[PDB]
């Protein structure tokens, strides 16, 4: 599913991401834009052989199981395919675990490089929330 900008903001808000671990909703929408272009079915292979899955490009080395990432963990206790669903519940729950891990949203390199420090509120501007 390809979400609309404000549609995703609304779904993220309902799932409790607005200001989760102090990160305003615009941060989450900004991260999703550059990780996946709001596409739940986005997948991308990493150099180390792991894969990134879903609207927030959650990785199979630590967070989900895809059956093909050696020596990896599955700390969100989910098949990585659940992160591709039109229902973003799995992605949000797992993202909550990731952002609680110590380095906050710096876990998302694209958030650090493209969202952090910018006017992320622009991403939810005009949205009925
Ligand atoms: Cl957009
Ligand atoms: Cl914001
Ligand atoms: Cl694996
Ligand atoms: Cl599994
Ligand atoms: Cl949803
Ligand atoms: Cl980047
Ligand atoms: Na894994």
């Amino acid at each position: 599913k390809v979400f609309g900008r404000c549609e995703l903001a609304a779904a993220m808000k309902r799932h409790g991401l607005d200001n989760y671990r102090g990160y305003s909703l615009g941060n989450w929408v900004c991260a999703a834009k550059f990780e996946s272009n709001f596409n739940t079915q986005a997948t991308n292979r990493n150099t180390d052989g792991s894969t990134d899955y879903g609207i927030l490009q959650i990785n199979s080395r630590w967070w989900c199981n895809d059956g093909r990432t050696p020596g990896s963990r599955n700390l969100c206790n989910i098949p990585c395919s659940a992160l591709l669903s039109s229902d973003i519940t799995a992605s949000v729950n797992c993202a909550k675990k990731i952002v609680s891990d110590g380095n906050g949203m710096n876990a998302w390199v694209a958030w650090r490089n493209r969202c952090k420090g910018t006017d992320v509120q622009a991403w939810i501007r005009g949205c009925r929330l």
